[PDB]
């Protein structure tokens, strides 16, 4: 006490605490309200969060991310087998269970997905503690509505290992609805749609709420669609640009590409607020600096297809919920990618002008709700 709410995301995590009737989204040591769900291993240390992602470009093999794509799954799992091909780190099989293998202090080591995630939760726990100036023990941790028992169990174990007493595992969409106070009894049932576009996944959930009780009507989306795909479209655009101006292709330089990706991710965030953004990278390739810029319009074209496609899962969710657009009482934005103006237009146009619940930072909405629920449970 106080107990906190932690959003353990695929790419970013967020922790909040509810005090004096208000939720405080807690900033980390670097002043960031969300922290990368990254962990890195080196000859001398173990890095978590910002410190880990900041060195991902020079240490691709021992920097782990996406642990949430493995958590609660078996090695033989089809999705595990597919994802493994795309990760720079190794995933091994231990008695039918996946484990990430890395080099730490010169020796080989493997960790279960819940162990990597416990490291991320420990970081969030310490972040809350630095702010509260007290020890944090109780917490509510979130999971996608589609997680099964094994995944929920593994996420809870990750918390226990982090030294947290998990009060409860709740679904992200429900946490988001709770953040907006949509769980208050108000007569009859209400249909709420959660549009969650994160950095690596896209989830659309339709909930029916009556008497403070939630009913997941349907879920839709794409487990391999997120802000990270928008960054790639930008990376390819600039690889071509650098090639035209310099007669050089930086494609095979893993570090140069990762550093360009990082500059694009940052330019992207700026484009949600401004109509243009500057990209300036020192010594990108062979000592050549890359100073350029990109417009919001340009950014939207490079991603027009991906953006527009987010509406397919929305139509399917409605169909599976046996509901029509007009029957949705509230539309909630979750995920940092929903801060993109063009995406808000697409969703809004689809719902014929209906206003979107977007006052709470989408990438903080889940942690916000979990923080509210954690206080209640305490
Ligand atoms: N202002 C912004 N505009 C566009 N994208 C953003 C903005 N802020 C954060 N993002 C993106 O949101 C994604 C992940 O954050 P969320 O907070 O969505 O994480 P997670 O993937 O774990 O759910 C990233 O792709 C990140 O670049
Ligand atoms: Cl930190
Ligand atoms: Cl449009
Ligand atoms: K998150
Ligand atoms: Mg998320």
């Amino acid at each position: 006490g106080p107990a906190v709410g932690i959003d353990l995301g695929t790419t970013y995590s967020c922790v909040g605490v509810f005090q004096h009737g208000k939720v405080e989204i807690i900033a980390n040591d670097q002043g960031n309200r969300t922290t990368p769900s990254y962990v890195a291993f080196t000859d001398t240390e173990r890095l978590i969060g910002d410190a880990a992602k900041n060195q991902v470009a020079m240490n691709p093999t021992n920097t782990v991310f996406d642990a949430k794509r493995l958590i609660g799954r078996r090695f033989d799992d089809a999705v595990v087998q597919s994802d493994m091909k795309h990760w720079p780190f190794m995933v091994v099989n231990d008695a039918g269970r996946p484990k990430v293998q890395v080099e730490y202090k010169g020796e080989t080591k493997s960790f279960y997905p819940e162990e990597v995630s416990s490291m991320v939760l420990t970081k969030m726990k310490e972040i809350a503690e630095a702010y509260l100036g007290a020890t944090v023990t109780n917490a509510v941790v979130t999971v996608p509505a589609y997680f099964n028992d094994s995944q929920r169990q593994a996420t809870k174990d990750a918390g226990t290992i982090a030294g947290l007493n998990v009060l409860r595992i709740i679904n992200s969409p429900t946490a988001a609805a709770i953040a907006y106070g949509l769980d208050k009894a108000v007569g009859a049932e209400r249909n709420v749609l959660i549009f969650d576009l994160g950095g690596g996944t896209f989830d659309v959930s339709i909930l029916t709420i009556e008497d403070g009780i939630f009913e997941v009507k349907s879920t839709a989306g794409d487990t391999h669609l997120g802000g990270e795909d928008f960054d790639n479209r930008m990376v390819n655009h600039f690889i071509a640009e650098f090639k035209r101006k310099h007669k050089k292709d930086i494609s095979e330089n893993k570090r140069a590409v990762r550093r360009l990706r990082t500059a694009c991710e940052r330019a992207k965030r700026t484009l949600s607020s401004s109509t243009q953004a500057s990209i300036e990278i020192d010594s990108l390739y062979e000592g050549i600096d890359f100073y350029t810029s990109i417009t919001r319009a340009r950014f939207e074209e490079l991603n027009a297809d991906l953006f527009r496609g987010t509406l397919d899962p929305v139509e399917k969710a409605l169909r599976d919920a046996k509901l029509d657009k007009s029957q949705i009482h509230d539309i909630v934005l979750v995920g940092g990618s929903t801060r993109i103006p063009k995406i808000q237009k697409l969703l809004q146009d689809f719902f014929n002008g209906k206003e979107l619940n977007k006052s709470i930072n989408p990438d903080e909405a889940v942690a916000y709700g979990a923080a509210v629920q954690a206080a209640i449970l305490s």
